[PDB]
């Protein structure tokens, strides 16, 4: 096989939560041996793919810098497939991709209804996972476009199902998580319950898994529309109830999704991807 011990050394980062209360790694800078992993995954000849959506104004603002940065930093040295979903392919910038990078684009019906946006996201992702992505890649990552890769964001992030610790709350106590707190919603997480507050802006796993994340979230979201109720933090609140019930197998630290607005404490040792301005 490939033991956890073989690439993950949580003892290289005592300062922070490296193992979840369920023996699952939370990947921080220094804890991972990407070199070991790269070799290991390369042997498995894995392709990672990554799904980014950008609609209307969001394209000319972000989609490029995001790709550029992904192209440069996302799973370097493995076949990667950019799944770019846009509302108007004309505006789609066809920027030069490096080696082991390839893309395919898709026109989607645009937004606009506040929480149809990220209800469609989930349907489409899953629709694709089933339609091709599952045959195309060994691991899928779905990220918001309004962020930019800053450094190597690599296979150390690969996992069965992978959540992103939300950058603002990682050091916080659950009962203060902007979870959905209304028992009436499919995203209800009561106080006392909860391990981390995950970020909707990145999640991934095997496509089998991501399908299942996108689906349950979709079912959640939909449910909450038929019950005439917006969730406090939208598809993020479902993404979260989800990872409550189906604990992620790997968690990426805020280093993988840092808001520079927070500042940059001693916990953030090497930012892999930052949010946009």
């Amino acid at each position: 096989k490939l033991k956890l011990s073989d690439w993950f050394n949580p003892f290289k980062r005592p300062e922070v939560v490296t193992m979840t209360k369920w023996k699952a790694p939370v990947v921080w800078e220094g804890t991972y041996n990407r070199a070991v992993l790269d070799n290991y995954y390369a042997k498995q000849k894995i392709t990672v793919g990554l799904t980014v959506f950008a609609v209307g104004r969001y394209i000319e603002h972000y989609l490029e810098e995001f790709l550029t940065s992904a192209n440069k930093h996302f799973m370097v040295g493995h076949p990667v497939i950019f799944y770019i979903m846009v509302d108007d392919v004309s505006r789609m910038p066809l920027i030069e991709l490096g080696p082991l990078r390839s893309f395919k684009v898709f026109k989607i019906k645009p937004e606009k209804r506040w929480q149809d946006i990220s209800m469609m996201r989930m349907k489409t992702i899953g629709e694709h996972i089933v339609a091709h992505i599952q045959h195309e890649v060994d691991f899928l990552f779905c990220m918001d476009v309004d962020q930019v890769f800053q450094d190597k964001f690599g296979v150390e992030t690969l996992g069965e199902s992978v959540a992103q610790l939300q950058a603002w709350w990682y050091k916080a106590d659950p009962n203060d998580f902007t979870y959905e707190r209304r028992k009436e919603s499919a995203a209800y997480i009561p106080f006392g319950e909860g391990d981390f507050y995950y970020h909707a802006a990145i999640f991934g796993g095997t496509p089998t898994q991501v399908l299942n994340i996108t689906q349950e979230c979709f079912k959640g979201i939909l449910k909450d529309k038929k019950n005439d109720i917006e969730a406090q933090w939208h598809d993020e609140s479902h993404l979260n109830k989800y990872f409550l019930l189906n604990k992620p197998t790997k968690i990426l630290s805020p280093e993988y999704c840092w808001d520079y607005h927070i500042g940059l404490p001693a916990d953030i040792k090497l930012v892999k991807m930052s949010w946009q301005t």
